[PDB]
Parts: C-alpha cells; structure tokens; sequence
C-alpha cells in the first residue's frame, strides 16, 4: 500500500524568472534578481588560485562596478548593468539599473533544522531541476549539485509569498552541501572556503520521525502503537543519548494526533523501541526510521490541509 | 556520506502557464492549454451520480461549447471561450478561441515502465505542487494527488521542448494512481469509472536497480561487487520467476559501466544475492534495493552528464 507521500517542492516558476547568470573574470555562478538587486555567492570575486585564503574585503575593494557582468538567459533575455556593489557576510549584493519585471512578493527567512524546503538547481543561470530537503540538524542538506550551482536557491512559499532561505555555497567531504542565508550568514559552522571543516554530527529529527508514524497510522499501518507512553520530558532526555533532536510539539502535529486518535507519547514510546529495531516488520515500505517527511507535509499530502 | 541522489523534478514554470481549470456542470478539474486547444478527462462529464457506469458517447454528444467553462488563473489571467469539443479516448479535445501566448515547444510521448517523468500537481487550475515519479511495471505510479488534481499533467523535457505523457485520472485501492496518455488511451488495462478493477502484480525495474547499484560504486560504496558473473540472458531467466522485469541494457547504462569498470553482468549477479538478503549491510542508506532511480538519473546528478 503506497503511502501517498512523495518529496513535493513548490513550483518554481515564480523563482525561474528571477535567476541570473554572474560573472567576475574567471568565475561565473548564478544569482538571484529581485528588484533592482542582484543576489550572488560572494567567492564569484576570487580566482580559482586563492579560494583557500581569501581576503574578501580586500577582493571587494578591489572591484568596480565594470567588474560584474549580470546576464539574464531565459523566457525575457537581457544584459543587466551592474551600478553598484557591496558585500553582506557571504553575499553579495549587485544594483542593477533595471527591476525586475517579474519580481515576486517576497520575504528572507532562516530556515530551521527539520524544515523542509524546495531548491532551484542552476547552472549558468538556467534552471535545470527542483527538489525539496529538510534542514539537517547539523545545518547541512542533502542535495544534489555539481560544478557551477552556487547561487541555486531555496525558498519556501506562504500563499503567493516567496520566503527565500537559501543561497547554495559548498559541497562538505561526506557529499552534503550548504550555504548561506540571505542575511550573508552560513547555514551553521561553516566557512565560505576552500579548506577543510570539522563538520557536525547529524540526528534524527524527532518530530518528523512523528510526522511519518501518523502518516504511517493514517495509511491503516499501526502495528508499533501501543497504549504505552513516554512524556515529552522522558523522550527527549533519552533523545540527548541517543542522536535525536529533542521533541518539540506544534499545531500541525496535535493535528495528527486529533485525526489519528494516537497521542504524540505513544509514538515517543514508539520511537524509542523501533530505534532497537523493526523486528523484521515495515513501516510504509521501510525498515528504518524516516525523518524526511514534516508534519506540515503530512498534513497537505494525505490529510488535505 | 551521501550518494548526491534526490528525486529531481524539471522546472515547471514552462507547463504551469499551459494549466488551466476546466467546469463542465457540477465537475470541475484541470486542463493542459496549448495553442488552440484544451486537453482535459473526460470524467468532467459525468454527473458524480453516474461515475461507475457512465456512457461517454452519450454525455459527449449532450454537450454543447457552452456547456464547457475554461479559467486561466496565474500569471495571464483569462476566460476562455469553447468553439469545438470531442473526446479522444479518455480525454475531451477542447478548441478554444484564443491560443495560449506561453505554448511551450511540445510533443506527445508514452512513457515506459521503469522510465522516470515530472509531475505538475494542480487544483482547480492552480499549481500547487511538483514531484517526479517512475512509471511502474504493473502502469501506475506512486503519486500525491488528492480530490480535484485530475487533469494534473507529466512531462519529460528535451532541451527546450515538452514531452507531455501523462494526464492524470485516478487512484487505485492500494494508493497508486494512473491516468491517460496524450492518445486519449489509459495506461495499463484501467478503465475511467468509479467500479473495482484488478490491479496488476508490481515488479522491481531491474535496469534501475542496475542503476543504483552503479549510484553506490560512484559514491566509493562497492562491498557487493565480486568478480562473478551472471548473463543478461541467465538473468532474465531468473527475474521472470523473483517478480524482476527482464534486464534490457541502454547507452545510459554501458556510459556507467565505463565510467566505474564494473560489468553489467557482475551487477545482475550482485542483485540476485542481494535479494535474498543484505546480511545487515547498506548501500546508500538503504536495506533493500532501490529501483526509483534511472540510468540517466545517475549519469545526469552524479557523473554530470
Ligand atoms: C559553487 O558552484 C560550488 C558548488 C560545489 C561544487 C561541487 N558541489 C557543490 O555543491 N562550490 C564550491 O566549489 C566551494 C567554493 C568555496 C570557496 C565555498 N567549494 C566546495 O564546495 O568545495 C568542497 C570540496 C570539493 C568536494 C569535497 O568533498 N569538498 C570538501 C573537502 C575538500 C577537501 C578537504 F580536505 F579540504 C576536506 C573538505
Ligand atoms: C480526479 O480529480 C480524481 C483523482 C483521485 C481522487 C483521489 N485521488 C486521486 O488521484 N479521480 C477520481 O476520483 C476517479 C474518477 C473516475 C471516474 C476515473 N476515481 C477514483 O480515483 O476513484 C478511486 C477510488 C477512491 C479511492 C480508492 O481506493 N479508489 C479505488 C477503489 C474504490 C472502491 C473499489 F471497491 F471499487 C475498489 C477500487
């Protein structure tokens, strides 16, 4: 029985208008136009030479206006002057002389580990995939992006607003990848260079390993639920022990827990035997606990809200 | 450390400007707007009281242009008058006075069994969402679509141009879901009426698993690779009896076999082991052997290509 689930990302048209092809000498990544402002990864400004230590003020510094060059390749064509520039922590920020005709209403957020959110996969400032991720508690992703995707974005969407969250920067040794927020700060610990990073240990994110269970419960699979309960408090000192995030509740979840009839400490107490293991049984097709699935995702998918 | 797979789906911004709501009466759901014409089930004809034993010639012939109501919503909002209709196989063939400013290059196409295709989710003329899917042996796919998503469309892309291949028409009782192609015809042995209908036997797509298992030897995950050998031909034989489609090779495979300078044949012997257990190993992740991933999916996202 197929769980109705499936990883589902925003459509990005919307975002597809605003992407732009960046050049600095002998680099070239993508950016964002929103406005009269162009969005970009701000090692566009180094040579392949020094991207282990490089000085980015002085880089800046050391660029003009004449030194960008903004190219818009699909649906509405243009070469997009560049009449100003400035750097905010990994970003830079470039002013166009022309605003986008198809800007959309729009917000910067942070997005926050467990959230899931929806990527524009770029190169050359042409679209070529989407696809959505959760935010790792270590503040990586697990994407899928190849030379030349810096400045792919990730984005949220609430009604017609287009919360960006996301700019992409870096691949890290084990093959996940980050970025920076539009604020300029990076997703977690990490630096913008080319140089090797102690990377965090990653965990299972409790309330999506929820989320998963009712939908697992909503899909007439409840085999692990029992009346037994363990408190909010109870998990998450267990959770510390054993790389979990702590269990914290919301709205969406007590939705599950009203349509299912199954309280969130029964699922914790779920939680804790099902990490000893499945015994053998499957839970929606898998034998592992999932946590890539959000209660917001549950809810729209299966549940219609 | 992980494999750089996701599900990735094509931009969608090119098929959301072609998606358009479609009234007939008390029906409504989505249609495809390309030039002149409107492409829509033909279950917006029937009356729910008759869904399970509806004569389409009758209804089709109870029809008049103005019994038919086409909205554009986003971007280019319009109403667009009918001035012809006719059914082809389980999709209405609607003309329509104005053609649609944004028709995308296109062709129509009939995806296979364990080929992968983009989806367009959609209600009442909105886009709401997008996600990619394999086309399964037994001619369903593993959706998310609810109550008012028929007429959501699948697409493959070829450089600029559309491969329209799937429209989508219902849910079957283990909650997968199938739909027409642009032929009007349905895939698999399914019917458009509300009556029971026997679902065929699902198998792995063995040239998928191939894939994987390809996915993992490029990822430095290589444990299952021995020097033995199983033929294409030996193979086959085996997969006919252990629910496996028959191995068929392609480019996109052979291009992976260079590359990491494993045979095909070292991995159909691989997968025959593996079957009857990992021997609680993993690849990638994962206890059992994935077949939602094409040759072309790991060429394109690992290998670049
Ligand atoms: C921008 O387009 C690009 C996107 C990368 C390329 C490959 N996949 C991606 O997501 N970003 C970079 O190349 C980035 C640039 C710096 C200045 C921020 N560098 C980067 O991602 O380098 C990651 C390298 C290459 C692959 C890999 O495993 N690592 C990390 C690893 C390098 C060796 C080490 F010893 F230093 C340990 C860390
Ligand atoms: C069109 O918007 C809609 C899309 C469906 C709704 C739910 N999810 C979808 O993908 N299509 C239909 O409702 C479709 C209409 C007919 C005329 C083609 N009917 C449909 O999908 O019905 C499927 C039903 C409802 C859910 C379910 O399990 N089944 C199949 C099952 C019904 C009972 C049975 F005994 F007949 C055995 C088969």
């Amino acid at each position: 029985h197929h769980s109705g689930l499936v990883k589902m990302s925003h459509p990005s048209g919307d975002v597809e208008a605003c992407m732009v092809q960046v050049t600095c000498g002998s680099m070239t990544l993508n950016g964002l136009w929103l406005d009269n402002t162009v969005w970009c990864p701000r090692h566009v400004m180094c040579p392949a030479d020094q991207l282990s230590d490089p000085n980015y003020d002085a880089l800046l510094i050391s660029m003009t206006n004449h030194s960008f060059s903004v190219q818009k390749h699909i649906g509405a064509p243009a070469n997009l002057r560049v009449v100003g520039h400035a750097m905010q922590g990994t970003l830079l920020k470039l002013t166009v002389d022309v605003a986008n005709p198809s800007t959309p209403a729009y917000t910067f957020t942070t997005v926050k580990p467990g959230a899931a959110f929806s990527v524009l996969a770029c190169y050359n400032g042409r679209p070529t995939g989407t696809f959505t991720v959760v935010m790792r508690p270590n503040y990586t992703i697990k994407g899928s992006f190849l030379c030349g995707s810096c400045g792919s974005v990730g984005y949220t969407k609430e009604g017609s607003v287009i919360n960006f969250c996301y700019m992409h920067q870096m691949e890290l040794a084990n093959g996940t990848h980050t970025g920076s927020a539009f604020d300029g700060t990076m997703y977690g610990a990490f630096m913008d260079k080319q140089v090797h990073q102690v990377q965090l240990t990653d965990k299972y994110c409790s309330v999506n390993v929820v989320a998963w269970l009712y939908a697992a419960i909503l899909n007439g699979c409840a085999w692990f639920v029992k009346p037994n309960r363990t408190s909010v408090v109870s998990f998450n000192e267990w959770a510390l022990a054993n790389q979990f995030t702590e269990f914290v509740g919301t709205q969406s979840v007590d939705m599950l827990a009203v349509k299912t009839g199954v309280a969130i400490e029964q699922l914790l107490y779920a939680i804790q035997q099902l990490y000893t293991g499945f015994q053998g049984k499957q839970i929606l097709g898998s034998t592992m606990l999932e946590d890539e699935f959000t209660p917001e995702d549950v809810n729209m998918q299966i549940m219609g809200v």
